[PDB]
């Protein structure tokens, strides 16, 4: 539309595809939910996902993607460009993630993930945290759902894009405002759901009031198959100071200790009272 803000217009310039450079096969649908949706897409002939806006809101979407252009980490989902349709909402085009979000994944019965693969996710997620909190960025919805996994079973953390309570620090859900140590309070879950290979968060809980009952001296138990060290890793992310909370280079130290101890030995499988819960 050019009238949406010059500024924003010549930095998606220096990222834009050429709507006839890529087809959309909407045919082939892959994500799809609240607001956009997912395609899967060809680029040139690289296979790709296609993000647009089922629709000041376009603004907001461009915006987002202009950003994920400085997001270069081999954890960090890549931005391929943005194209600009004539015809529709322009398109985020992002490269193809063969093994889809890491939640769906580890969820899979056919998968047989041991201590050390789940571990080794959660190291991937730091590791990319660590990258994105030294660019000050604010993820503000981490959790396995919004981390992809490609062919290589490299984890990209993304945002697939009504709060995510269950994964929110005491002082964002009292406040509404994020910070890199709330991101640590939600790694920490994120830790916890990768080691019960994919449970619901508080399954007996309400969303209207995940504080009342954290503030009642609570946290999440320790899943089954998860290691002491790690669990004592968690309760650090979800310290009542937010400035007592271990940074993502912390984590990232204390996280590749614990991984290396381990040899591929010990299957994880799912509990029993988790199963088939929402
Ligand atoms: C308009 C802004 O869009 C953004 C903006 C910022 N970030 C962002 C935020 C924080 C970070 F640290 C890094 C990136 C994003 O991740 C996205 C996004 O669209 N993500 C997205 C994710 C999965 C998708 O689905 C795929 C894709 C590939 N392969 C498969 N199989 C599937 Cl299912 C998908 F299409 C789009």
């Amino acid at each position: 539309l050019s009238a949406l803000n010059p500024e924003l217009v010549q930095a998606v310039q220096h990222v834009v595809i050429g709507p006839s450079s890529l087809i959309v096969h909407f045919n082939e649908v892959i994500g799809r939910g609240h607001f956009g949706c997912v395609y899967h897409g060809t680029l040139l002939k690289i296979h790709c996902a296609v993000k647009s806006l089922n629709r000041g809101e376009v603004s907001q979407f461009l915006t987002e993607g202009i950003i994920m252009k400085d997001f270069s980490h081999p954890n960090v989902l890549s931005l391929l460009g943005i194209c600009l349709r004539s015809e529709g909402s322009p398109l985020v085009v992002l490269p193809y993630m063969k093994h889809g979000d890491l939640r769906n994944f580890i969820r899979n019965e056919t998968h047989n993930p041991t201590v050390k693969d789940l571990i080794g996710f959660g190291l991937q997620v730091a590791k990319g945290m660590k990258f994105l909190a030294s660019k000050k960025f604010v993820h503000r919805d981490l959790a396995a759902r919004n981390c992809m996994l490609d062919e290589k079973f490299t984890v990209k953390v993304a945002d697939f894009g009504k709060l995510p309570v269950k994964w929110m620090a005491l002082e964002s859900l009292q406040t509404q405002k994020f910070t890199t140590k709330s991101d640590v309070w939600s790694f920490g879950v994120l830790l916890w759901e990768l080691m019960t290979r994919g449970a619901p968060p508080y399954p007996d809980v309400n969303t209207f009031d995940i504080t009342v009952y954290l503030l009642q001296g609570r946290r999440l138990l320790q899943p089954e198959y998860c290691p002491d060290p790690l669990y004592e890793v968690m309760l650090k992310c979800w310290h009542p100071k937010a400035e007592m909370r271990p940074s993502f280079s912390e984590l990232v130290s204390r996280i590749s200790a614990i991984f290396s101890t381990f040899i591929g030995e010990h299957y994880v499988h799912v509990n029993a009272t988790y199963v088939n819960v929402k």
